[PDB]
């Protein structure tokens, strides 16, 4: 049934990539971007992850369910982005 | 067991941000990075897609797995950030 162990397999690979992503993400906001830049693909990208929650429970996958909120935390750098608006 | 069905429905609302997702990877390519940016972040994502199709395929999701292929095209503007060296 889903063994929950799966899951804690599949986080220890993914945290390569999440532990990596979350500095990752933060450099992003340094890159000089313009406000010129269409929020909507960040905004769509959002949608997804809210989305893949669900679907991630389904597999009772972790990396999923743990990017989720790791990623919501993190985006907070959407302010950041914001600022460059006007 | 872990039926196919399941991979369609999550590549339908995943559709979204993979749609999104590709072509808002060129705009970051113009988002004007700098050479001084540590690319090393970029390679160990690289790294967890490759393990994360192994895991796609245990879970037989079908977002996983087409994530991985087209993050592996679309992950082709490489080249463009590594100019930015030298």
């Amino acid at each position: 049934m889903d063994p929950f162990l799966i899951k804690l397999i599949g986080f220890a690979a993914a945290t390569c990539t999440t532990v990596a992503y979350a500095p990752q993400f933060i450099k992003v906001l340094k890159t000089r971007s313009a406000r010129d830049i269409s929020l909507g693909m960040f905004l769509v990208m959002v949608l997804g992850l809210a989305l893949w929650l669900i679907y991630g429970l389904l597999s009772g996958d972790a990396p999923l369910i743990a990017s989720n909120a790791v990623t919501m935390l993190l985006a907070g750098g959407i302010l950041v982005m914001k600022l460059r608006y006007g």
